[PDB]
């Protein structure tokens, strides 16, 4: 079993893939489990912005193999997903950080690119190795990956299977920062907190899901640009709006409202 | 109130956004001034390249935030995009010179050129999410085709400054030199677009290029407009005049098409 | 008359397609791009063969069109359009055409004293082979348009910095490089893994499909490859610490 624990302080909410003896090896129901708290997490108003992140030593080690040698294709309903996290973290308002403090491999790596923002850990091993098991890449990693790094790198990564370090995942990027496994979970926190201190909520979740959305249904420029302007006029007709600046000349924390 | 300066010498605009007294902040007016010297420099068949620069030491410092009260206090045809026509738009080359700091609008302007050159010494943020509103002038769009999502996201919704060697490793800009050295840079580049490359290879590539990315074409329609361009430059008198003053080790004569 | 010739040779589940053209550092024709096409078409559907790695022959890749004093795409299938891994092994000089061309491989290994650059405007006519498509997916819209409209030279270091290409090497290690990495897909990588990998990656770029689209065909080829003997195999590999052995391979 891998389990997931849930920890919620000052706007930010921090999920941890917690199974020790497996180095937090990915279920069904880990994964039934991770979608349902995403989609609460995001409905909660009072969650600025959502870390995930695994017990060390590792994030993910991603799909028990040894468990895995005999899963057919068996007839049923509902059927098998090769996205078995639903909603994925790009499909929320909410941001999501993904504090990659170790080993993320497989589906473990697949689900962290799933965040909008990547911290790993220097000492970590990272791959997409599921070609070289006779199955293919899932959670949607054929489309998360060149959004990223080109389709060079992604097609390296996907279809040979190879490992990459922390270094290359920043200089390519797949990832933001890479930091000593031990602090980075600390500088995700820094993060998520000056998030959730000084980016007003209404903003947030309007500049996340117009950037998402324009990539999942492949907006032309004129439809992003329309709802720029549409998304400002919400904005603009909040008070959040003069607060920001109001907070700011008077050299304050702002108080937002949200709407 | 930030003026647009302009001077067009030896086939080079350079659109200069003086400000002097406030690092060169931007106002609507200024964006329409900047939307209209596109459109006129794209259309004008002497100008072969733009450069657009700020009055040292900034590019352009977007909106005030020391405005913005009376912004709030105070139109229908509000746009979140204030330049039209975009740099991107255009046939012309556009090259920003991004000679210091570049926030806000500031910076969602500069992605809008070709080929962007930074100056080292530059805060460069769009911090928009940190006041309220929200990213402009089509940095959803523009930001992730150059960075990919997670630098995009990052930069977007946390508003955190970035330097200028960041912005090239993650290929948002294409060189980053010293502030006072960024605008001779541009223009060099600028100068040998208009020297040796022909008028309108210039502009189908330019368009063809911006255009897929606007519209989201396929593969095959792409491959057929490559065709289509081929077709109508291979039988022009440029098509010639490259081969052969190459192989004089000549500048090229180009008539255009 | 002697042109650039195309020659091939296949072991071990890796074909090597060679551009042999020493007399005009390996110059692209119409004729040899039919020739590549119809070449990339067989060894897709010669099951025999793993992985395809293009490279020149030395010293140059491919030094493209010919100058003096119809398609743009003339090379069909594409290199992505296959089911197989194809890595160019850019063992030098790529201009015009010889760049455009390479830029259709999954991988590049390019070498670090080779001159690079896609300089078609600076001859009166524009970049070809889908470059405006291609480039733009590898480095983003900047270093893309700067490449295009400039017309430039580029560096080996430069294309690693900004995503064209996925290492670079001195020049006599390149080919080599790109067979050790075909060789490992051919040993240690499913046949229908890579194929179903590779046309999804593709397809999806090409036709524009959705995250919706993407998701729901990753399930439908997971589910013909969970009704695979290789899907068996690589845990079974795995759990016994022995090489896999791919099904009819
Ligand atoms: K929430
Ligand atoms: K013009
Ligand atoms: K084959
Ligand atoms: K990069």
């Amino acid at each position: 079993v891998t389990e997931l624990h849930e920890e919620i302080r000052d706007g930010v909410a921090v999920l941890t893939l917690h199974g020790p003896s497996t180095r937090n090896s990915f279920t069904v129901e880990l994964g039934r489990q991770l979608g349902a708290a995403y989609q609460r997490l995001d409905d909660d108003p009072a969650v600025r912005v959502i870390v995930l992140t695994g017990a060390p030593p590792a994030f993910c080690s991603g799909a028990q193999i040894s468990a895995a040698a005999e899963t057919f294709a068996a007839p049923r309903n509902p059927d098998f997903s090769a996205s078995p996290v639903q909603p994925a973290a790009f499909e929320l308002r909410t941001p999501v950080i993904a504090a990659v403090n170790g080993h993320a491999i497989g589906i473990g790596m697949t689900l962290a690119l799933h965040a909008d923002i990547r911290i790993l850990a220097e000492e970590g091993r990272y791959a997409i190795p599921q070609v070289r098991f006779g199955v293919a890449p899932d959670a949607l990693a054929h489309w998360t990956l060149p959004r990223l790094v080109g389709t060079a790198v992604a097609a390296e990564l996907l279809l040979t299977g190879a490992s990459f370090s922390a270094q290359r995942a920043v200089e390519t990027g797949l990832a933001n920062r890479c930091l000593p496994a031990g602090k980075v979970l600390g500088a995700a926190l820094r993060m998520a907190h000056d998030i959730a201190t000084n980016v007003a909520p209404e903003s947030a979740a309007l500049t996340k899901r117009l950037l998402w959305d324009a990539q999942m249904t492949g907006m032309s420029a004129a439809e992003v640009a329309a709802r720029e302007t549409a998304d400002h006029l919400r904005l603009m007709g909040s008070q959040d709006a003069a607060e920001g600046p109001r907070a700011f000349i008077d050299g304050r924390p702002p108080r937002w409202a949200g709407q």
